[PDB]
């Protein structure tokens, strides 16, 4: 299915920026800065503001461990989706 | 991007179900029934049951208007990109 | 303020169906039928349905004791709220 | 009837003001500041502390996209009810 | 410490169940019906009706599965723990 | 039973701090300190660092009241379980 082939995409995605450095499975505060700066620069307003990507990491960030994992990318992937909803 | 193009086709499959029958931008259960059966065939289990999709809906409706409009649809982005992860 | 009012409001509805059975602070199925039926008729479709009213309930309770306290009951607030701005 | 009424009162001054400036629909940082600050003035501590604010339009503001809209703005009803019902 | 040793006890007790049955690491309908029924019984009301199982059942299986696994568990610790702390 | 007796477990720590100082029946920024590390050390991240403990304090204090309280609380449970068992 498409909507199949959306959500390996994302998937996809996720891992694209994971395995630069450290944790495979999990995203670091400058691999989210990636990820967040090129593929979603049109979608979340200001997403160039060292701040705007800090604000967002933190909050992923639900343990603490200074990591991003799957289970709290989904997050990501639910505001994104209201933004792609509005334009 | 990719990341927005993916979410965008998300929006766009929405849309594709909602506008089938009654309200343009929500999914009656009729509509959700034909969106989970062929857009997720591979991605829920048992998925094809009337229970399940019965059930699914319950949960997505969750102001109870027997619609599922867009931010309620998001919790099933949700429930599924789980599932494909985990493949 | 008005806001604190219509705050304060919701609390004292609350209570006035709290108080009728059981635990003062929280409602039963039965007080919140009531509650349901009497103060969001025109806000939640088909409210006056048994079926529905049970999924309400069901869903309030999250800890299954068979009661819907204060913080449970936010939800419903949630719920009508949303409804309340779409009429709107 | 009367809890009916309420929902619509807040409706109302959530409207009240929405619309002094930018879009009609949503709240600035601005807008925000003023509703804290004088509707729950007696309801969330040291509300008016500049800090306090800032946090709160920092969590209301789900999307990053600088505005408080309806649905957003439905969690800081929830965190008034509670504060409220503790008296 | 101490808070550590309970929460190490929560993880143990999870898993005393889950390899009872089919996969070693998740909690199947059955698994299930035993954790709660034996460890839950003093916690949450009528826990030994059938009803009352299932709906737990059901609404931990947030994927739709037919598994519990760890994280959909947590939601059972959090559903106790406002019991327990009600006592 | 073993379950039960953890969660009770987890009450008691609780109240084994909030009983310190003001009410005795929530946290306050300083004893959520003590708590976090000397309970939780062996289980987040630099849960030493003055900075993650005011992260973490800010996060559970949804009413903004400046306490922590045993609703709030839960959430700390499920943040840290979810590390214990990833342990
Ligand atoms: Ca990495
Ligand atoms: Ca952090
Ligand atoms: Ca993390
Ligand atoms: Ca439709
Ligand atoms: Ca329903
Ligand atoms: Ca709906
Ligand atoms: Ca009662
Ligand atoms: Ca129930
Ligand atoms: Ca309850
Ligand atoms: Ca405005
Ligand atoms: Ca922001
Ligand atoms: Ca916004
Ligand atoms: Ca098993
Ligand atoms: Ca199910
Ligand atoms: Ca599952
Ligand atoms: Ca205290
Ligand atoms: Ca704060
Ligand atoms: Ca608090």
């Amino acid at each position: 299915t498409k909507l199949e082939e959306h959500l390996e995409g994302i998937v996809n995605i996720f891992h694209q920026y994971s395995v630069r450095k450290g944790h495979f499975d999990t995203l670091s505060k400058g691999e989210l800065k990636q990820l967040l700066t090129k593929e979603l620069a049109n979608t979340i307003k200001n997403i160039k503001d060292k701040a705007v990507i800090d604000e967002i990491f933190q909050g992923l960030d639900a343990n603490q461990d200074e990591q991003v994992d799957f289970q709290e990318f989904i997050s990501l992937v639910a505001i994104a989706l209201k933004a792609a909803h509005y334009h």
